[PDB]
C-alpha cells in the first residue's frame, strides 16, 4: 500500500564518548530509516562520501528499492570495495531496512528468515597487566553469566599491548588527536599467551568459551605455531592471526593448527573473504553490516560461509553504533550458521544519544521486538556532544619499523 | 503484531489438463499460504512425504519461523536431498513466504530486496517437425514479441525427439498411463541441430535471442563439438549437454566450447551445482522454486552463481504449477543475477483452478503487487478435475540399451 | 531355461516393533522376490513411490533383466538419486536378485563371485550412561564373543545424546509420532569420548575393535581435534564426523588426524562418495542395499572404493529389515574389500515376520546356502502388526538453533 | 547343490591358421570350462606360466570361488600385473564363469545383471593400398550391413603400414617367424589420413560410423593435429594415438581436440588406465577379457569408466580365440556403458576348432543362449594343427631408430 519515495536524507555527526557517524534517510511518507556510518579513525572521509556524493543520488527513489540501490552505489561509484565506499553503502542499507521492517510493521528479523534461534550467544573482554589480573576480570565475567571471554594479557617487558588498558567492560583505543605510538616484540608475546590459557583454564574451568585476539602480529608460520601451543587449552577461536590481504596468508597456519580461526573485521566486502572461505582456511568470518556492506551483503557473506560449515562472528567494538549493534543482532538472530556476536559496552551518554530497543540478559542478546531496526537517534541531545578527532594507534617494531596495530 | 501458528495444513491433488500437487498451510489467524508440490511422473510419493510425514509436524509452529522450518525439514528428514523431499520442503517454503507476505502486507517480491527490474524476460518453445516447420514457428513467437526462443526440430529418419509434438506453446511429454518408448540416435541429432540454427538465423535475425534444449543426450566430447558447430549462431544457451551426477561433466564441453551453456532443471539443493559453479562450467542455472527447496534455498543458489557471474534460468514446463510459477515471478523480479525465465503456456483449465495475479505482456511478466504470492486455488473446481497417472518418456538407443530421454 | 515375467508386485507395510516396508515381485513361474524398502520415519514416501509409480511399470518385464529394469528406473525417474528414489529402486533390485538366484538354484552371494571368506565380522553396541556403565556393557559384548564393539556414552551435564537409551543389544532412536527434540552441547562432548575411549582400553584391552559414531555433530576442524585425542585408543573407525553433503568437508580432517574415518549409511548414491573416495578421505564406505540402490549399485560403490583400499562397512540399525540383512550378508561375503557389518539385532516379532537362513555365531555371520537372498515374509502375521508413525528425533543447540542429530 | 572341486586343469596350444592357446578346467562333478590364454608373439611364456605355475595351484578348490581365485592368482604371484600374468589370470578367470554358468543352467550374461541391449554393434575392417582401394573396400562392408568400419590406407611413398594387407575381412601381422621390419614416416602419414577420411565420406555418406587406428606412431602434440585434421569427418575414434604407459600422454590430445579418443588394448589391468579415465582423457577403453585379467576385472575397468561415461570398445582381432570371443560378447551383451565390439573373422579351420553359440547378422552380434559361455574346443581336431612360432612385426624410422609397431 505504502509507496515511500526519498525526499532528504542527512549525515549526524556526534561524539557521546567517542564518534559516531549516522545516516538519517526521510520519506514522503514521514517513515524515516537509519544507518551507521561510522568508520573509527577515519569518520569524516564517509560522512563527505555520503553528504557529498551519495545523498543527492538518493532523493527521488523508491525505498522499497533495496536491492537496485545497493546495486546502483556499489557499480555505480565506479571505483569499487574500499573502506570508506563499502561504509557508506552500509548506511544507506541499513537505513532502507529499517524503513521496510517499519512499513512492514515488522522487526527486520522477521524479514530475514525468522528468528533461527532464541537469542544471541556474545563474548566480553577480560584484560589485565598480568595473567593473573586477566584471569581475575575472566572470574568476574564468568559469573555475570557471559559464556564467552576475551583474554589479553600485558607482555612482560613491554610498556603496552593490543586489548589491554584501564577500561573493563570495553577497550577504546582512538585514545588520541594524533595516533599513539607503540612498540612490538613477537618473541616475548608468544610466549605469554600460551601461558595465559592455561592460567585461565585452572580457574575457569573447561566449559567457557575462551578467545583471542592476535590482532594482525604474527607470520603465518609463527600463527600456525601459537596454534599448536594453544591446541591444549581448546580456544573458541584465535581472532586476525596475519594480515589477511593475501588470502593465500593462511594456508600455512590451517596446515599446522587445528586451533580455530577467525578474520575479518577489516573486510569490506565478499571478496576479501571468498578463497579463505572456499579453501576452508577459517572457522568464524568478523565481517560485520556497518563494514561490510550491510544488511544485504553481509547475508551473502554468511551464505558463502555456510557451504563450508564456517560460522558469522561479527564484530562488536565500541566504535559500531547501537545503530549498527541493532542491526547485526537482526541478522544474529535470523542467520542459520550464526557463531558468536562481540558485545562490548557502549558509555551511558552513547545508550541516550541512540535509544534502542535490543536488550542484553545472562550472556545472551535479542533484538526485540519494535517494527524495523528497533533503534532511534535523539538529534537534540547529540548535537551537545561535538566531533572531536581521535585516531587509532599505531605500532613499530623495536628497530623502528613500521608493523600492523 | 501478528503472530500466526500452524492449526492446519493439506495437499490437493487435482487435474486440471494435467496432474498438480499444492499444500496449503492454515493459520489460527485465518492467513493461509500455498506451496507448489509438483513432482511430473512421480507426484503421489511427495503427496505422500508431505500428509503422512512432514504436515504432522507442521501443527503448532511460528508461521513466522521460515528458515527455521527450512532447516528442521531439511535436517530433521536425517536421510537428505533427493527430488521427492526436497519439492515437500519447498512446497512449505513457498507457502510460507506467501504467508509471510499477507501478514506485511506486500508482495513477496518487496521481502527479497525489491525488484531489481520492470518485468521479467521469458523465452517460449518453437517446434517443428521438419527445420521449415521449427523456424515458420518461431517467426510467429518473434512477431508475437517474444525476445528468447527455444528452437527443437525433428531428427530426420526418426519417429520422434525430445520437444517436438503437435502442441504449439507448450509441450505435455508425461501423456501415457505407462512411459512412452523413444529410440534415439546421437549422429542424425548432432548433425540437423547447426542446420536449424543456420536457417533460423537467416529468417529471424540476429537480435532474437535463441536457445536450444539437448536434454541429456551427449557424452562431453559429443557437446563440446554440438557447442562449436553452434558457435556461428550464437546461442543464447545450449542446455542439459550431458547427464550432470558427476560435475566435472562439464569440463570438456567448457575447455572446448565458448557457447553458453546451462543446466538444473532436474537439481534439488546446491550441493548438486556448488562445483558447477565455482569451476565456472556453465553460464546459466535452471534449479526451480518447486524442485530446489524453496524460495529460501533457490536464494543461495543465486547468490553462489553470481560470484562468478553466472544468472538465473528457471525452468519453466508446464509441470509448474501457477503457484510455483508466481514464486517464481516474486523470485525472478527481485534477484539480482537475473537470466531469462522460460515461460510454457497452462491450459485454461489449470488457470481457473489457480487464480493469479502474474500477467504477461510483450514477452515479458511480473508477478503482481498481491500482498504474499498473489495466487490462490479454487478448491471446489480442483475437485472436478480427478488425479489420472500420467509418466514422462523414456528414451534408449538404436540397439536397446536404456538412455536418457 | 525358465523366463519369468513379471505379473504382479506389491508393497507390503507391517510394524512388529517398528515399521517395515516390503517389496514383493511375483513372476509367471510363480518364483517370487523380496526387497526392503524401509526409509525410517518416511516410510510412506516409499510405499507410495513404488505402488503409484514404479510397480506399473514392472508388470510384463524379463525378470533376468536385472540392469536394464536398474537403469530403466534410475534414468528414467527422470529426476534423479535421493532417499526415496533410491530406496525405491533397491527394493527392486534386490527382488530381482531373489528371483534370479531362485532360478539359478544358488544363494545370491554365488553370483556375485562366489565367497571370499568364511563369514562376516560384525559389530555390536555397547552404551551407557556413564562411561563406567558403557565399559560394562562392552565387557558383556567382548565375553560374548564379538570382534567390534561401538562405544557411545552419556554426555555429563547432558540430558540426552546419540545412542545412549534404555535398550541394550539395538537403539530404536524412532520413538515417538512426533520428532523427539534433543539439546546439544560440542565442547562437553569433545571431552567426554577420550575418557571413554581410555576406560574402555583399560578393560577391554588392545585386541578388540572400538568404534565410534559422531552422528554429525561436529566442524572439520572439531573433528580433527577429536580424531588427534583419540589416535592414542587406536579407533577401528569414527563414523560420520561432519555433514558430507559438501565432500570438501573431510578435508581437513583428513589433513589433521590418522584415525580411521567412516561415513556414508545416509548416502543413496556413488555420487555422494566419488570425492571422498577418490580424494582419500575416507578409510570405510557405508551406504547399504536398501539404502544406496540395491546389490547392483552397492557393488560399483564398493569397487571405485577397492582402487584405493577403502572398505565397506554397511549400515545395518534395526530400521533395514532381515530381507535388507539377508541381501547385506550376500553382498558382505563376496565382495573383495568387506571391512565389517554393522549389526543391531530386531524384535522377535520381527524374526518372525521375516523367516530367513543367515546366522550369528561367535562374533561372525552367514547368509546361508538358501537359493536367492534365503529370506521370506509371512504375510498372514505381517498382517496383525498394523503401521505406527514414528519419527527419528532432531537435535538443537542451547540457543535453539536447527542442528544435526 | 553342485559343489565342485577342480581336479585337473591343462593347456591346450593349437595353430588352426594362427597360435590359439586354451586353458581347460575340469571338475569332479564332469563340468568344465574354458578360457582363452592366447597372448601373440609370446604365446609360449603363458602357457608355461599356466601349466608350470599356477595349474598346481588350482587343484583341489572349490570352482564356485571366482574370487578367491582371482585374488589369490592376482595377490599370490607376488611379481604383480603384466602381459603374461594377467592373461594366466583371464584364462582361469573366463573358465570358472563358463563353470558358474553350467552349473546355474543360464548363459554367462544373465550372471553379469542381464542383456542391457538386444544384441552387440560390431566393427569391420577396410584396408587398401590407394585411398580408391579403401574406400571400395569400405562400401562393399557397408553394403554387408555393417554399422561401423575401420579404414587404414598405404602411405604414398612408403612399402607398409599398419593394418594394410592383401587379407580382406582381417589383419594377420604375426606372419613371420622372426619380426617382419617396417620403416615408419610420421609427415607422410599425418597428411593421407585426412585425405582418406575426406574421400570415405564422400562416397559412404554421414550415418555410418568410421574408425581409424594411429597404432602408437604419433607424439601427443601430432595426435592433436591428426585430432583437429579429422573433426570434420566425424570420426567415431581415433585409436592408440600415442604410447600410454605415461597415463599424462593423452593430456595435449585432449586439450587440443575433440575427435573421440580409445585406447587399451594392451592393458592388462585397470592400473594402466585409471588416471586416462579419471582425467577424462579418453572416449573408448579397449581392454579385452583375455588381456587385462577376466571377466571379472574387466567389469571393474567398465565400472569406473562408467562415471565419466567412457565407454567400452574391445579390442577383437585374430589373435583373440573364439574362446575370448564368446566371453566378451557376454560382456558386451550385459555391460551398461558398451560402445562397441571389434569382429576380424577367424579363419574356418579356426571356428572348426572352437564350436561356438555366438551368431553374426547384418552388423550385431549376440553371444548365444547355452549355458556358460557357449563354446567348446574339439581336442582331436585341435591336435593335428602343430604350433607355429609366428612374431608380430616391428617398426622403425627412416634412420633405423627402433619405434613402435
Ligand atoms: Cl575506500
Ligand atoms: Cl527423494
Ligand atoms: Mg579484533
Ligand atoms: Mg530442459
Ligand atoms: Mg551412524
Ligand atoms: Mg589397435
Amino acid at each position: 500500500s505504502m509507496m515511500p519515495k526519498i525526499i532528504d536524507a542527512k549525515v549526524i555527526i556526534t561524539c557521546p564518548g567517542r564518534n559516531f557517524v549516522t545516516l538519517k534517510i526521510m520519506t514522503d511518507e514521514g517513515v524515516y530509516g537509519l544507518g551507521d556510518a561510522t568508520l573509527n579513525g577515519r569518520e569524516l572521509a564517509v560522512a563527505s562520501y555520503l553528504t557529498d556524493h551519495v545523498i543527492p543520488c538518493l532523493i527521488g527513489r523508491d525505498a522499497h528499492r533495496i536491492e537496485d540501490l545497493w546495486q546502483y552505489l556499489y557499480k555505480g561509484a565506479y571505483w569499487r570495495r574500499g573502506p570508506v565506499t563499502m561504509t557508506a553503502i552500509a548506511a544507506v542499507d541499513m537505513a532502507l531496512w529499517d524503513i521496510k521492517g517499519k512499513i512492514a510493521g515488522l522487526p527486520v528479523y522477521q524479514l530475514l528468515g525468522g528468528a533461527s534461534r532464541e537469542g544471541v550467544m556474545v563474548y566480553g573482554h577480560a584484560n589485565g597487566t598480568t595473567i593473573e589480573d586477566t584471569v581475575k576480570v575472566a572470574l568476574d565475567y564468568q559469573a555475570q553469566g557471559y559464556k564467552a571471554i576475551r583474554l589479553q594479557c600485558g607482555v612482560p617487558g613491554m610498556a603496552s599491548t593490543y586489548g589491554v588498558s584501564k577500561d573493563k567492560y570495553f577497550y577504546e583505543p582512538a585514545d588520541a588527536d594524533l595516533p599513539t605510538e607503540n612498540i612490538w616484540n613477537t618473541s616475548k608475546y608468544l610466549r605469554i599467551v600460551p601461558e595465559l590459557f592455561k592460567a585461565a583454564r585452572e580457574s575457569l574451568g573447561w566449559d567457557v568459551h575462551l578467545l583471542h585476539d592476535i590482532h594482525h602480529r604474527l607470520t603465518p608460520i609463527e600463527a600456525g605455531r601459537l596454534g599448536q601451543d594453544l591446541e591444549p587449552y581448546r580456544p573458541f577461536w584465535l581472532e586476525d592471526a596475519t594480515p589477511a590481504e593475501n588470502q593465500e596468508a593462511f594456508r600455512l597456519i590451517r596446515q599446522h593448527t587445528t586451533a580455530p580461526l577467525a578474520v575479518g573485521e577489516i573486510f569490506n566486502s565478499i571478496w576479501d573473504a571468498k578463497d579463505l572461505i572456499q579453501n576452508q582456511l577459517i572457522d568464524y568470518i568478523r565481517a560485520t553490516v556497518v563494514h561490510a556492506g550491510g544488511i544485504t551483503h553481509l547475508r551473502r557473506i554468511a551464505a558463502l560461509a555456510d557451504l563450508y560449515q564456517i560460522r558469522t562472528g561479527c564484530h562488536g567494538a565500541t566504535d559500531l553504533s547501537p545503530v549498527c549493534m541493532a542491526a547485526a543482532l537482526h541478522f544474529d538472530l535470523s542467520v542459520p550458521n550464526f557463531g558468536i556476536q562481540e558485545y562490548m559496552r557502549h558509555m551511558p551518554e552513547t545508550d541516550a544519544v541512540f535509544p534502542h530497543a535490543y536488550t542484553f540478559a545472562d550472556g545472551m542478546m535479542h533484538p526485540g521486538d519494535q517494527p524495523g531496526l528497533g533503534v532511534d537517534i535523539d538529534e537534540d541531545l547529540a548535537a551537545g556532544y561535538e566531533y572531536k578527532r581521535a585516531f587509532l594507534p599505531v605500532n613499530r617494531l623495536e628497530d623502528g619499523t613500521m608493523f600492523n596495530w
